[PDB]
């Protein structure tokens, strides 16, 4: 019944969730980002990008391809569905997509697309 989710990447390079469901009822959802940390972006970046858990593995690899000067995300990149801009220690950022691009039955993953990241930053996210 709720609409949107808060989510926090650290300097541990973790998410504090490991698992999103977005309730059907919704027409919109909502993504809070923040980085509690206090590690320089350019060391300890984050963002949240979603796709489906087919595509992730392109889109991370598209992604440290695209460099810094990028968010670390391929421009154009048909693959992602939403996405968060890439942030640092301290800050925070907020994005809110079409909930009609997602699908029940259909696994979606959520990740941070910083090189190396998504190692230990990803999540699981299902329409419900
Ligand atoms: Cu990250």
């Amino acid at each position: 019944a709720e609409c949107s989710v808060d989510i926090q990447g650290n300097d541990q390079m973790q998410f504090n969730t490991n698992a999103i469901t977005v309730d059907k009822s919704c027409k919109q959802f909502t993504v809070n980002l923040s980085h509690p940390g206090n590690l320089p972006k350019n060391v300890m970046g984050h963002n949240w990008v979603l796709s489906t858990a087919a595509d992730m593995q392109g889109v991370v690899t598209d992604g440290m391809a695209s460099g810094l000067d990028k968010d670390y995300l391929k421009p154009d990149d048909s693959r992602v569905i939403a996405h968060t801009k890439l942030i640092g220690s301290g800050e925070k950022d907020s994005v809110t997509f079409d909930v009609s691009k997602l699908k029940e039955g259909e696994q979606y993953m959520f990740f941070c697309t910083f090189p190396g990241h998504s190692a230990l930053m990803k999540g699981t996210l299902t329409l419900k």
